[PDB]
């Protein structure tokens, strides 16, 4: 996939960077599968708990909180507020939490850390900030995480902008998993970015 050929073919513009909450130049991904962090509960914000990096995609990292199964795994950036190092729950005054389906609990945390690498402090990046405005428009496209498949980001368009919020619509397929989001969501990126990370865009659907 080629976005210069690409919108030439669909006669279309990509939305700015400027739009987006992302950084302009990406954050670096420098952790390993296998490291130590801590991680909110992606059903419950109020939770942290310790979790495990699973794999490593363009800049984001595939995470499973310890002590559950491998079917709930979730994608974030580095530089998701929802990812921290090690120690910065206790840091904070709270106290971690266990994760859904688990089964003492304070020697669970140690046994599960003990002898393991705790991703360093300096591999967490600095959350970009909300744009001022939103400024996308209709027909502008970019590159969108398919929320059914988050390993996979595919060619998207806006198809609509109501107030703070934008209607991603997938390229090639037939609406079945578009869905609206706030302008400042950090599951969108702007054209390129797959590239200049080193993970893969998807071709569009054939429809």
């Amino acid at each position: 996939f080629h976005w210069e050929e690409y919108l030439k073919e669909t006669g279309s513009i990509s939305a700015p960077s400027e739009c987006f909450r992302q950084s302009q130049i990406p954050p670096v991904n420098d952790f390993k599968v296998g490291m130590k962090l801590e991680a909110r509960d992606p059903r419950n914000a109020t939770s942290v708990c310790i979790a495990t990096v699973i794999g490593i995609t363009g800049a984001r990292l595939r995470l499973r909180l310890d002590g559950s199964d491998n079917r709930n795994d979730f994608w974030r950036l580095v530089d998701s507020p929802d990812i921290q190092p090690v120690g910065t729950c206790e840091k904070e005054g709270d106290l971690l939490q266990p994760p859904l389906g688990y089964q003492s609990w304070p020697m669970f945390l140690l046994e599960t850390l003990n002898g393991s690498e705790m991703a360093s402090a300096t591999l967490f990046k600095k959350e970009p900030p909300k744009p001022p405005l939103n400024n996308f428009k209709v027909g502008m496209k970019l590159e969108a995480i398919d929320k059914k498949n988050p390993y996979l980001i595919c060619p998207a368009t806006i198809g609509d902008v109501k107030g703070d919020e934008v209607h991603i619509t997938f390229d090639g397929w037939s609406g079945a998993f578009d869905y609206w989001c706030k302008y400042d969501s950090r599951d969108i990126f702007p054209a390129g970015w797959c590239r200049l990370t080193g993970d893969v865009l998807q071709p569009p659907g054939t429809s």
